[PDB]
């Protein structure tokens, strides 16, 4: 059995991606909002490694649809005026699954065209340092971070890679085109799509 803590912060479906707005209806945006979780959360559950995944969220159809696939499921009780949400529900998650787990890996929850085996590989390339990082597909972002046997001091938010970068995280090379592939944008969804997405976001889309 595995050894890694996997941690997936989700945000409020109402507020989330709201670049996509252009491109569907507000209730067609939440679906393939929690579609590309449901989509990267089974490809992510197919690692060997992982010991645990743990998604916290304020979002109770977040919450239900991730405890529904057997994830371990954490409440964000993270107040609405913190400058910097996104971190705070990490670290949060963070202090109990290190209670578990000495390996932590941060991983985004949009992530459809995500395939295990990508997953898994970037993990093991990440055993080989302290703290490492993969860049999403247009390199400003973060779609990975590990620790191990570390605290991860997450820099998630804008310009992600550069901040974790300059925290000392290695940067993971690797083709890993659905791990890197974030959506975001509309064009950001096109490029998922022409990797291949997962069933539930091809449904929702």
């Amino acid at each position: 059995d595995g050894d890694i803590g996997l941690i997936i912060a989700v945000k409020r479906l109402a507020a989330a991606k709201t670049r996509l707005a252009p491109v569907f209806s507000a209730q067609t945006r939440e679906n393939v909002v929690l579609a590309m979780l449901v989509d990267t959360l089974t490809a992510a559950a197919g690692v060997g490694s992982l010991r645990s995944i743990t998604v916290i969220t304020p979002d109770e159809a977040a919450a239900a649809a991730a405890a529904g696939l057997g994830a371990d499921v954490l409440a964000d009780p993270t107040p609405e005026d913190d400058p910097d949400p996104l971190n705070t529900a990490i670290t949060a998650a963070e202090r109990v699954v290190a209670e578990g787990a000495s390996n932590i890996v941060v991983l985004q929850g949009d992530l459809p065209a995500l395939q295990t085996q990508e997953l898994a590989e970037a993990i093991s390339a990440a055993r080989h340092h302290r703290r490492s990082f993969v860049a999403d597909r247009l390199g400003t972002g973060t779609a990975v971070l590990c620790a191990f046997g570390t605290a991860l001091h997450p820099r998630f938010g804008p310009d992600s890679s550069a901040r974790h970068r300059r925290s000392g995280a290695v940067e993971l090379t690797g083709a890993w085109p659905g791990l890197r592939c974030d959506v975001d944008t509309p064009a950001d969804l096109t490029a998922a799509r022409q990797l291949g997405v997962g069933p539930a976001t091809a449904r929702a889309v």
